[PDB]
């Protein structure tokens, strides 16, 4: 696995309404993880329907889209090695009441209508995700002074 | 599981003492529960014995009552959808031993006896315990500012 | 000046409301103060009005009342030295606009019709507001095992 | 003194690099103004400098703008009543060694040149930094849950 | 079962250039553990080859002495019942790929090469660091204040 | 002016019994100065009266020497621009009544004989404690990570 893995974490309108916004940061900042892109923004109804594209079908869709345009949006580039899978681990699990304390959803949330984040669950998913919130020129290249000290390699 | 759900937690004197209140009062708070009652009580020892009725012939029993006489006790009732589960995942496991980090016990507890807190194990036991350490009207009717954005409509 | 001064500290409807129970326990608790009373409150408008009597002739006055009417109450009596001026200080100044950064205020409120919590004034405004507030049987008599370390006498 | 006032904050490159962005986020998000523009920038040399025009003759302008440049921004705008003097409240004095504990700079920076943080120091100067650094449609137009709890009516 | 059990814990270089001696020792002090040893060593390599004497044959042995004396480390025996394994649970898998959320590694670390911390795996490897790295004066006897509220004995 | 400054800071045995070692340390760190030297040590009674020689006159003088011999003590070395003057405005006011929220003792500390933490009050005098209560082997020399994002040298 590449250290250079990018993930689209999304803190949702909840978490942005119930002041999370500092907290969730905290969560991968504190774990060595490197930001490097980040807006609010309160995007249209299409780009939310496009990102969640896959559950179309399902019956909390409409819920679930006018939900994600109700507040404003922290949408997130994370970097690191195995920044999907950790960062699914972090956040929790979908269902807040599956998820375990110490987690972002074990700490904060309740309804699986209102887990409070977004996290990619696969690689090729959080590309196309990040494409899509993102333009490329919004994705900034720096090196973490203490890059030697989360990485051995 | 209806968002009305109540559950009996209470601070032991070892919580207490050590100066746990704030931060376990914060764990239900910022998981997003509703605080409907608090009161900071020495309870007889009689209402004691009934708490733990269940517990009347195990070898433990005297010296469980005895040491939840010995200082002050935090005694709460929070409100949130299936409070009562989520609650007992908060606190952790009853023997610290077993509890993982990040929960209540599994941040600030080391003995079975000492386990800084109580909750509620099912929505019957709560309603018993509820009525057991708290009158109808220390309830307090509100409804939390953040409440739809904590559950979905 | 004794180590067993009290005073009245409450929670306002809006410190409730915005999650803050927790972290303002905590910062009386961190200091070193002794917690001999609490209980969530929905007082009367009788008693909140004999509360502020003293500004019964503020053009603030009646909204004062319904915003105290407005949500739940933490009321909380503090015991330790100096807790009344000390109290004081660590709730900030009356209009949050003074307030340090570091006091309750400072870290949490913005609007002098919003400041949070209350603390009182004066030793003698202590001792009327806890016995307005409180009956007697609530004030627990405790000794913390930490009492030798945080006074010298 | 109206509650839609508007302040520049940025998390200078000092400030990304030691991992500060979740504090500084939550010192403002906690104090109850509301986030309505974030993003994270490596803006141009002249955007840096015109930012700093007042200084342009300054003997340290030149290191300034260089070291503004060798890292991200995490730029904001943040809202709410006396934003621009409370928020440069919160941030601390100018030179760390002057400011006090509690604040941002008190508490994580050392170096005038490296004090981790900006704020506009005036209205005019906030409308000036906001147009500099954020176009219009950037700012997200909503209202917090917990607004009338955070200002009186 | 003897509240007397004690483990060697070390912060490793890592966990003190990133800032997280704090934090570290907080978990472990809030527990409810003894700190009975501490210290600031930068050891020799031969004494890091003898602490990590079993591994002398595995290809990352090298890489490890040599990560292990290119910063200073944070020596520490803590002492409480059961402190091994639970000291292992608190500083979580060795691998933070595969540890939890609450631990130490869950939330501060990312590759098992820079894994902040070290943590004795059984009590008889445990008495082998402590006279290792410490000798018998370093270690401080007395007697917290809260003992008889973490332990039922 | 010169970054590689030196002050003795003591956490005071109050300190140590109430679990306030990692928040302590955390203020020093979060800062942005170096620790290099830290020991957990159980001084004599002579030392301690070297310590505070120029108060033998006083008459809390056996007080306050009984009370520094009472438990352990956390004697550290830290190194910083200002660090003599800015460590002693980390801790507060000696006596904690005067000191402000924000501070160690402004957040824990209420009586004078009990102020938790010592720091040095000149840069000689530190010089004298460092000398006194650590031999020279046991200051790490090792240069911080973050070093010029901390200082504009
Ligand atoms: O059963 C449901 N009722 C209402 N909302 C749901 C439900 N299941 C999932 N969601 C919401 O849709 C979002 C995306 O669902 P998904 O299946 O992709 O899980 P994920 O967010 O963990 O990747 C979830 O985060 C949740 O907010
Ligand atoms: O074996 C024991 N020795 C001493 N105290 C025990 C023991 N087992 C349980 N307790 C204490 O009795 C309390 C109630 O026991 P219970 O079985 O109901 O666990 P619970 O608190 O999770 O519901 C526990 O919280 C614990 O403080
Ligand atoms: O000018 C005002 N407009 C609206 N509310 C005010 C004003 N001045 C004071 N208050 C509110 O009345 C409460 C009591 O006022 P007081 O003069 O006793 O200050 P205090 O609360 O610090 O003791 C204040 O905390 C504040 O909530
Ligand atoms: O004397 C100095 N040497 C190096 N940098 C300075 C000096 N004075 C100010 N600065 C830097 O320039 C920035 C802007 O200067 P200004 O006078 O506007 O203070 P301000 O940030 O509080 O508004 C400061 O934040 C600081 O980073
Ligand atoms: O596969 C590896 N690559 C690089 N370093 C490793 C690897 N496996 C273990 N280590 C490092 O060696 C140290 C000691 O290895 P050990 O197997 O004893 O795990 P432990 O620290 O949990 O007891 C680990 O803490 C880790 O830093
Ligand atoms: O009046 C007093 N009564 C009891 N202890 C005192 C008193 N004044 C100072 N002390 C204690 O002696 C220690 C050293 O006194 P000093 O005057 O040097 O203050 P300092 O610690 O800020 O340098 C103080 O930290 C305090 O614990
Ligand atoms: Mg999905
Ligand atoms: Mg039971
Ligand atoms: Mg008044
Ligand atoms: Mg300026
Ligand atoms: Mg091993
Ligand atoms: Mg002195």
């Amino acid at each position: 696995s590449m250290s250079n893995e990018q993930t689209f974490i999304a803190i949702k309108p909840d978490g942005v309404q119930r002041g999370l916004i500092g907290p969730i940061i905290s969560r991968f900042e504190n774990r060595g993880f490197k930001l490097v892109a980040m807006k609010l923004v309160s995007p249209p109804q299409s780009q939310l329907e496009q990102h969640y594209a896959d559950l179309s079908d399902k019956p909390f869709f409409k819920g679930l889209v006018s939900y994600m345009l109700s507040g404003p949006i922290c949408a997130m580039v994370w970097e690191g090695r195995d920044v999907v899978k950790t960062g699914r681990t972090i956040l929790g699990a979908t269902n807040p009441l599956a998820s375990a304390p110490g987690t972002i959803r074990g700490d904060f949330a309740i309804d699986v209508g209102r887990n409070v984040c977004h996290g990619s669950d696969s690689v090729e998913n959080a590309k196309k995700e990040i494409a899509l919130w993102f333009k490329p020129e919004e994705l900034i290249s720096w090196k973490s002074a203490t890059f030697d000290w989360v990485y051995e390699k």
